[PDB]
């Protein structure tokens, strides 16, 4: 794979979760902008993939089960076999990447996302691949029990601009976060 895209919410004390969940209460825009940029693909005839840890998975709505419109690959060193709604099982990231070179993936697939948790984000920012991570930060502080890893700001460069994502910082339902995006060229 050419490059990796990850993507996260974190607030004021880099906290992604709590109790399975998220630290703060729904915000409708936030979740449209993680829909559409994981979505989207640039090609015809070509889905995104995403990866994402267990507990992620089992922290979607069963019912929402998989991310509608993109190939699902969970990763687990438990499960024998592919939880119920998911695409495809690996047991570490580098099977999962593995995977996407394969013959049917390969053609198959445009952009991959890592959509977390912790381990997964911290397997994928330690691989020597170009990689860009769309943060949002929420500029409030909730109580949380999981938490990003540390970013490596000497290789990982904020960009000042990025097509398509807003610059100004935001507001909504009385809160205020902002879109960063990171790119480490390998
Ligand atoms: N704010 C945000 O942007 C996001 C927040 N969230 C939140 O984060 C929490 C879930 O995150 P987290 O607790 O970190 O859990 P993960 O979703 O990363 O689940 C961890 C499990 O996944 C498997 N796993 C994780 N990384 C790997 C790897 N590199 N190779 C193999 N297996 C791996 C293991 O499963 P096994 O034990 O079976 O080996 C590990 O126990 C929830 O609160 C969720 O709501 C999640 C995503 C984004
Ligand atoms: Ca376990």
């Amino acid at each position: 794979v050419r490059s990796l895209n990850s993507i996260v919410a974190v607030c004021q004390n880099m906290g992604i979760g709590k109790d399975g969940n998220l630290p703060w209460p729904p915000l409708r825009n936030e979740y449209k902008y993680f829909q559409r940029m994981t979505s989207t693909s640039h090609v015809e005839g070509k889905q995104n993939a995403v990866i994402m840890g267990k507990k992620t998975w089992f922290s979607i709505p069963e019912k929402n089960r998989p991310l509608k419109d993109r190939i699902n690959i969970v990763l687990s060193r438990e499960l024998k076999e592919a939880p119920k709604g998911a695409h495809y099982l690996s047991k570490s990231l580098d099977d999962a990447l593995a995977l996407l070179d394969s013959p049917e993936l390969k053609s198959k697939v445009d952009m991959v996302w890592i959509v977390g948790g912790t381990a997964v984000y911290k397997a994928a920012m330690e691989k020597p691949i170009n990689h860009r991570l769309f943060v949002t930060r929420i500029l409030h502080e909730f109580e949380s029990d999981t938490f990003f890893p540390e970013i490596d700001y000497k290789d990982f460069k904020l960009l000042t601009e990025y097509p398509g994502v807003p610059a100004d910082i935001q507001e909504e339902d009385g809160i205020q976060y902002k879109f960063e995006v990171y790119q480490k060229s390998v």
